[PDB]
């Protein structure tokens, strides 16, 4: 069994990175046209980035639940910049609208520049005693009791939220984080704890780490994997596409992406920064993974490169850690999550084994354009 | 000089008050034929009101964005359980989806126990010093500028918006409230001050009061009326449907309502609640005005009742007042705006004398059901 | 079982017959109004008409189809005016895209100067020899079949439909006539038999007579029945609803109406026609079964009138003699069908009985108006 | 002025063709995407090509009318198989549903077996006299006469279309044919007069044709070209793609569809096939004009292949023969959209300088994807 996700481009998209050549503005008919495509191509849900650099992630997500059917979304909320008590409120109202496609991703928010302009002033270690006691009485609150609850940073009396979700208990909580507070709370709390494209002897460690202090509450949770992907016909155009994707990218941007990178107070984000060093030579620091997107993008900097049979095995390789969750993207984020769902999903589980070519469809016929006006293509 | 709201009943909705006989479920499928029945009728905009008792005004307003073309969207913000910085970046994102369609009802919340639940223990002044301080972010953000503020609740450190909004300086700012310090923030922040369904006398005094302070900020603040309405062909079938709206509400809940609001410590829910006292008789507190509504429904407790030139009769006194908006709702919502758009619209100004019956159409040709099938409707 | 329907009304709308009083322009957000209105509320399908007076139901159905979720589109078609393999090809695209939603109305026309109008001048057994001809072609090319067919008005060679239809063998065939031509045709190639409201006693005879001559042919055809409906909370406000429908109607409408009818060729609409006799009295031809819309509006020309025990009971009479599917509309359309939904269903079998008042959803909490802003309906 | 149009793959699509390997089955979710891809590009409408190959275009271009906003749809009509009065209706809807964005590809059928298929069995001079007859019944009753008209092929009594189009006097009219009868009733009839894509010698004789024959006439016909474009960034790369898309393509394919074209009785075809008679070698027939998409395919059988410099140049090229609409097409018709919009719209005359990149938006800030979280892309 395995969850395959692609991903919104709320920040931007286009051909090439840190840069203007190629791209595309973020719109409501553009953002439409990927979530419909990823609705009907049978990727399991989207993930939606949030912070300064996007656009909001519960107006997109909710602007797309109407547009979709079975498409699933992975919204990010934000401890400490919201009341607990709202933010289930407004959980509640996106899972009953969607009919239970609502996924929850809780972020901390790495950024201390962008926390001070929220108004947040709160260190590491607070930002996750305030999520730790978010989380408490959001999931209570989800749950159907009036939550009185006093803490060292939240405190709420008599919370409710009088329409419960369509998901019991609550929309599943996905958490990413690689702090030692942050694996205290994905053992604790969350259902799913998420990482990006490490190697897999990393990744392991990181799994190994969170399996053993989610046994200590007598919890298992599982895990997913963000990365990006650049998947070919065949390796050498898939590597010709990696290299074309920073080839416009002077070393001014590299070096003040990497300045803005140290700013950060993010475990996962210096361990994704430490992967390619800040420079354009060894950017495959494991077999088919590529960590050139981390020079100027932050967060998930690494890509799986090759043909579809080596981008299978690396994703085979991470399965067998007991990952079951995978969030992909591309760029374009259209037109690759086309590629990735015709050259992969063949070579992944059901029902992605039987989604590739035809899609989430029941027609037959003519496959393919005709032949003349009397020719069945072959 | 004149724009006409309806209403999205987000808190629930049927046929009659109080009781669930003819209550009708608040579904996605719902909301969309409420909104989208004012949106082809022609109304200005609708009201989503926020709360406890009502579903997220932010999800439903989104996910209606996209199957309206025209309906302007009044969304409810609430300063002190948000960052105001976040709130920016999510009017600017949904003003910028909608095509600039976004008006802004600032909300302080005049129940202790609801902000107690939303991890807020501010008081009545407190509250409107979050608010005010909110709003200078607010505004100050969404004009482009990276804000630095530190009042006395709220603290923010280069507060930036990346994506700018469409309507300019920013989406307009919608506000109710009859306390002191409500007057003075609507003279200096807000732009269209908004009134419950007081009588005509009332009004004047608070409009004269808020047109004096603001004319201290050198401000021309505009005036909107939010009010239930009852209308129907003759004044006698209005009175009939006002009564079968409250026949199935017993004194149990009229106390269990009124228990309630004496926790309020609003004070346009204690004018609003002082019209009827509890009462069923002279429930008439002005000509045409009848306050049945409030007996169990808290905020807009008072109806226009009568014949169309009954309630277009009242619709012009207000609007000789200096009232510009009118924000009203009927039972259930859906019919209710067919039958205000058909009855009242061809007695106002236009552009709502030309949209009666018609509508925001260019079609021509048959009018009506066709007489057999080639003698066309006169 | 029993299937219900609701009616698109395509050739205008609105509250009172004959007039333009009251009347709703007929576009593309009224219809999406009233389809989305009975896909929401649990309707089986529409009914959508075809002829001079409306617009073409093929383009209205496939403009609603990726609009609505599960309901179905009674669509007409209409031998001779059209070739028999193009329309196969226009069935099977519309079942494709509605993943097997359609079903087909089959319509010889009764209106001889419509027929001279559209090029056909075809006698009355003539266009049930080229229905006759049309039907099997169509049939025998949406199985899948390379037809060679050369008959007495139709002549195809070598006719194929490549994209077969989602529903096997084909869409359905509703047909509705009274003509012993039609009872031959109904009995010979059509699934669904349909009449328009006559006395009960009419109907059983009419069923009888196309009963016994599908068991010549060894066949068994399900049969429906069309009617209006003017059902409210009393049987007294149903009959004042039925006087204000034909209010605004003069006898001068009325004659140019029944001059109308006398030209057509229809055994089903003058059997309908001398229901009323072109008068207003005794309108009331049978026990809650009022006549008074055929005195202006073709085809369809009875109404069930009463309160929700009344209508529900002369449905289970009609039931009892064999109808299966049951197509209502009422005036307007939008409001109507919340109407007979919330009152109706609930006398009605399953699932009409479940999906009484609250439609087709899985929502629960709060059922109503919230009191207040934290007392839950009772 | 120029007016820039694609197409919707109604038969069918792909990335290579001839065969089934990396084919795209037709869906309605398929279909969205291409449609609104098109309509949010900026695209001025699209193609739906129709005949026995295809879905039928009116059930197509109505599902899609109602999800997008401005994109125009060129809907073909085939005279003889349908009554004019039963197109007109149709026309009549769907330009009203559509607010005007309706266009006529008037089509004659140049396949005499799929002729005989439809009921048709009229030789090449047959089907223009229907085809004028057609057309003048057509044009007369969307103008609101009721039609008397008693020709050769055609007779009508008293045609009307009740409903009138939004399209002053009729939806434009356009038409493609190469033989003697085609060019007359072009120079009579018809608003723009469209070619496959011949080299720009062949393509001026057929053009000073018509413009001669509707001079006579006192009229002016806007001139159109029909041409697949397969555009890359490099001149090597788009030749390399061309030989991509044929490397599939079996000999015995390509004699099965030559065979299938020797059967048309079609100038056009006749003409585009006489362009490479077969010949595997040399399929660069002009500078930059590659004829191998006629190998296998009917109808356009030429495409530009080049960098986005080469293309606009032909496009110049024929522009300046007075060709005014172009229909492009590419496989997959989704990205070959995007990718065309994006390298050839900067190249072409207002609008389209204007709507590459930006596309239809009028929305500022950040442009890309966001370097770190406050670093925008430059
Ligand atoms: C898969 C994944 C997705 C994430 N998405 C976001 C996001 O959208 N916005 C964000 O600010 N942080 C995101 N993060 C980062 C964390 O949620 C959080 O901001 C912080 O970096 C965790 O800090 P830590 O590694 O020191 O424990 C994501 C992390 C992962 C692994
Ligand atoms: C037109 C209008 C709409 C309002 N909408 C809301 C709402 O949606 N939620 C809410 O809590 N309060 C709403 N209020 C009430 C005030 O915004 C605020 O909550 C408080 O009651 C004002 O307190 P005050 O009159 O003492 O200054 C509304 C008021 C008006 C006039
Ligand atoms: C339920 C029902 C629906 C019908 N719908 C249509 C229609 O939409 N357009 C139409 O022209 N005739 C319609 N008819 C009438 C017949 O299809 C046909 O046109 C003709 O009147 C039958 O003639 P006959 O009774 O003499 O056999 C309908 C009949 C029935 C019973
Ligand atoms: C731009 C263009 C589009 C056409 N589209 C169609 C089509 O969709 N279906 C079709 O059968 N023929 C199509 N044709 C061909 C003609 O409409 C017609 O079928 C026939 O080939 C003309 O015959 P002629 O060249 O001998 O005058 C098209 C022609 C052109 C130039
Ligand atoms: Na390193």
């Amino acid at each position: 069994s395995m969850d395959v996700f692609w991903f919104l481009p709320t920040h931007g998209d286009g051909h090439y990175l840190g840069t203007t050549q190629g791209a595309r503005p973020v719109t409501l008919n553009y953002l439409k046209q990927v979530a419909q495509a990823a609705d009907s191509l049978g990727y399991h849900g989207v993930l939606i980035p949030t912070g300064r650099s996007c656009e909001d992630s519960w107006v997109i997500a909710s602007a797309l639940v109407p547009l979709t059917e079975r498409l699933r979304y992975l919204v990010a909320i934000r401890p400490g910049i919201i009341s607990p008590t709202v933010s289930a409120r407004m959980a509640a109202t996106l899972d009953r609208l969607s009919n239970g496609r609502l996924l929850i991703n809780v972020v901390t928010g790495g950024d201390p520049d962008e926390n001070r302009g929220d108004g947040s002033f709160l260190s590491h270690s607070e930002r996750y005693e305030v999520t730790d006691e978010f989380l408490k009485i959001w999931r209570r609150v989800l749950q159907g009791e009036a939550v009185d609850f006093e803490g060292k940073h939240l405190k709420v009396q008599n919370a409710k939220a009088l329409y419960p979700p369509v998901q019991k208990p609550y929309p599943p909580l996905y958490f990413g984080g690689s702090s030692d507070a942050a694996h205290d709370l994905a053992a604790e709390q969350v259902d799913v704890y998420l990482t990006w494209g490490e190697p897999p002897a990393a990744v392991a460690e990181k799994l190994a780490d969170v399996r053993e202090r989610a046994a200590r509450h007598g919890r298992k949770v599982k895990f997913g994997i963000r990365l990006h992907v650049i998947v070919r016909e065949t390796a050498e155009e898939a590597w010709k596409a990696a290299d074309k994707l920073i080839e416009h990218i002077s070393d001014e941007t590299i070096e003040a992406a990497q300045k803005s990178f140290s700013r950060f107070d993010s475990e996962g984000q210096r361990r994704m920064a430490a992967l390619h060093d800040g420079r354009r030579d060894n950017l495959e620091i494991a077999p088919n993974l590529w960590a050139g997107v981390g020079l100027v993008r932050g967060g998930s900097g690494t890509a799986l490169v090759g043909d579809p049979q080596q981008v299978a095995a690396r994703i085979k390789e991470y399965a067998d850690l007991g990952i079951e969750s995978f969030i992909f993207s591309g760029y374009p984020h259209l037109e690759e999550a086309y590629r990735f769902a015709e050259l992969v999903f063949p070579l992944l589980p059901e029902p992605y084994a039987s989604l590739a070519g035809r899609g989430v469809t029941n027609l037959t016929g003519p496959f393919g354009e005709m032949i003349a006006n009397d020719v069945l293509p072959a």
